[PDB]
């Protein structure tokens, strides 16, 4: 069964737009998005869908590329620490949820290398 999905909006939490921020979503997540092993990492996992009935059980805090992308374009993220935050929490939810060497794993892997080049500098204010 699938909880609802993380939230994109929130009336309560404020917004801001950085440089950096702009940066992760047209650079960033625009070209990892492109990646020939983002497609498990585009929306939320659908636990119904590919048969995956325990993995809410085990991830407690769920995040995806797609609720990210949806963040950014929101202005949800006070800065970029929060929003690398997110993506740190979905590469790690990966091999929390797998073992090592598994094929989903060795794809996070891999993104991680590249989300972690491309961060390595960002934008300045
Ligand atoms: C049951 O399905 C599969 C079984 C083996 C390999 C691949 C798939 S899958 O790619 O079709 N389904 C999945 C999509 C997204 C994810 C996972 C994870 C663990 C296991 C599956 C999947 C996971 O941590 N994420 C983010």
């Amino acid at each position: 069964m699938n909880p609802p999905p993380p939230e994109t909006s929130n009336p309560n939490k404020p917004k801001r737009q950085t440089n950096q921020l702009q940066y992760l979503l047209r650079v960033v997540l625009k070209t990892l998005w492109k990646h020939q092993f983002a497609w498990p990492f585009q929306q939320p996992v659908d636990a119904v869908k590919l048969n995956l009935p325990d993995y809410y059980k085990i991830i407690k805090t769920p995040m995806d590329m797609g609720t990210i992308k949806k963040r950014l374009e929101n202005n949800y993220y006070w800065n970029a620490q929060e929003c690398i935050q997110d993506f740190n929490t979905m590469f790690t939810n990966c091999y929390i949820y797998n073992k090592p060497g598994d094929d989903i794993v060795l794809m996070a892997e891999a993104l991680e290398k590249l989300f972690l080049q491309k961060i390595n500098e960002l934008p300045t204010e």
